[PDB]
């Protein structure tokens, strides 16, 4: 028997894309009284998706948690009907990632209501659930997917790059070195909490270096961001090396 079940009221299930970027797609569903069910995916080489049950009022050690499906806005009926089992967690801490997370999705679209079964409070008692309605889900999911498809296929897989100019003469950038720049610019721009650091560790020349540094300073001043994300640290190739930022 169930005592408490957080689920949103059939109408009131709002699904929102809180984040739509070539960097991270985040789909949210507030749980009517429990908290939010957040879905995230970020720019990376391999496809990814982690789910996070963002509790708003805590409980703090949840053991033997189960995952399943069932549309409840309706009347007298059984749960037994067709209750697909998704997974069991000896220990659940509000997180999920991988195929499991893709499940919760696969379900929701099917119309089903993924729900987390808890036996936390008191000891022996009714099941205190937490479900996610699949009301609007679909509209937004289609937005979620699109967002994922346009997700950059790389992460901080460009934290430190060494540009290789050709003919050695210096000033002319290679075909690739140019492909690595835009690449590095296509990221940078959508994340303005990260900055550029032009590194010349130092046979080249001071004359070359300088006009060779200006080149990117423009190359980037052209693309989008300005005069401050660029820092040209001197100490001992014009090697771009970005550190996080902060």
């Amino acid at each position: 028997v169930m005592g408490k079940r957080y689920v949103a009221t059939p109408q009131q299930s709002q699904w929102e894309m809180v984040v739509n970027t070539p960097l991270e797609c985040q789909l949210v569903h507030p749980i009517p009284s429990f908290g939010d069910a957040v879905f995230s995916s970020r720019a990376n080489k391999k496809i990814n998706l982690d789910f996070e049950l963002k509790m708003r009022r805590p409980m703090g050690e949840t053991r033997n948690v189960s995952l399943i499906s069932m549309p409840p806005p309706w009347r007298p009926g059984e749960h037994a009907d067709r209750i697909t089992n998704l997974k069991f967690f000896k220990q659940f801490d509000g997180y999920v990632g991988g195929q499991t997370a893709w499940g919760i999705l696969s379900e929701l679209e099917k119309g089903r209501y993924p729900t987390f079964s808890y036996q936390d409070w008191q000891s022996r008692d009714q099941r205190i659930e937490v479900a996610l309605s699949s009301v609007l889900f679909q509209n937004k999911y289609n937005a979620f997917s699109d967002c994922i498809s346009n997700l950059l296929k790389y992460s901080f897989e460009d934290i430190a790059f060494t540009i290789l100019h050709y003919e050695r003469q210096g000033d002319q950038l290679t075909k690739a070195s140019k492909k690595r720049l835009s690449q590095i610019a296509d990221y940078i721009r959508h994340n303005q909490d990260i900055d550029l650091v032009l590194v010349a560790t130092y046979s080249a020349s001071q004359s070359l270096s300088e006009r060779r540094a200006e080149s990117l300073r423009d190359y980037f001043q052209s693309l989008g961001l300005p005069e401050d994300r660029i820092q040209v640290q001197g100490y001992g190739r014009v090697v771009i090396s970005l550190g996080r930022t902060q």
